[PDB]
């Protein structure tokens, strides 16, 4: 009888943790909370979203849970790849500033908390859109009008069921370990920018790639972004905990039924 509460379960990484904990002998929940938190007591909470979050950290605190708090590579400033969990943040956008103020609250408010920074995620989508890597899908697929591309930001592209193995690894790990806390990270090898993962969609799908434009200039509109926020695992890969799909692979099994 082990109990998991998934928030945010019917979003893209909310979906997969869900199942992942329930394919493996779970009674996991899902709320798309403080009264479901002691009717379930849940064991292990994965919360994918800060006052609500720090408010959360203190319901887990309550019943004993162990919280998951789902956290982003836009922490640092990603100038010094790769990056380590003992690593300074410095987030350069109010994305980065928003989860580095989420895992502040979160660690403050539960001394059992973990922390999982992962970075830009893909899966098995509903909506081309539900993903900044499979919202480009469109621009592959149709060659009639030329497509810019960004060949700067370096990204590591991960499939949220490695994600969602992870977090019931790290689960498991800590209900016979209860050192399990802190921070630690988890990403793909494989670094990608938007062009490198845009013709590896148009080789999945034997598409003519031509069209695409790349951009390797700097951006000079929006947000300041992070070149190489690259996370290093060796802390998770030491614990033997760890999941990793090729992207070539991973993109075709979540892209195949938009393929027009
Ligand atoms: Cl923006």
């Amino acid at each position: 009888n082990r109990r998991v509460l998934v928030t945010g379960a019917t979003g893209l990484l909310g979906r997969a943790v869900h199942k992942e904990f329930q394919q493996n002998n779970w009674h996991a929940v899902g709320c798309g909370v403080h009264h479901i938190i002691h009717d379930f007591q849940p064991h292990v909470i994965v919360h994918c979203a800060v006052d609500a979050s720090g408010n959360l950290a203190k319901e887990a605190a309550a019943v004993g849970a162990f919280l998951i708090y789902i956290s982003s590579d836009y922490v640092f400033d990603g100038t010094n790849p790769p990056y380590r969990e003992e690593d300074i943040p410095a987030p350069l956008n109010l994305y980065g500033k928003t989860k580095l103020d989420g895992e502040k609250a979160v660690l403050e408010n539960n001394l059992g908390a973990a922390v999982l920074r992962i970075p830009i995620l893909y899966g098995e989508v509903e909506k081309l859109e539900e993903s900044a890597v499979t919202v480009m899908f469109d621009k592959v697929q149709f060659s009639n009008k030329s497509a810019n591309m960004d060949h700067w930001q370096q990204r590591f592209p991960t499939h949220v069921k490695d994600v969602a193995t992870v977090c019931r690894q790290l689960a498991e790990k800590r209900m016979l370990d209860p050192s399990i806390k802190g921070t630690f990270h988890w990403s793909g090898n494989e670094q990608m920018t938007k062009y490198e993962m845009a013709c590896a969609i148009a080789d999945a799908f034997n598409l003519p790639s031509s069209h695409l434009r790349p951009i390797t200039d700097s951006p000079v509109l929006g947000a300041q972004r992070p070149r190489n926020a690259q996370l290093d695992c060796s802390k998770l890969e030491t614990l033997g905990i760890g999941q990793r799909t090729p992207f070539r692979i991973g993109i075709k099994e979540s892209l195949w039924p938009f393929l027009i």
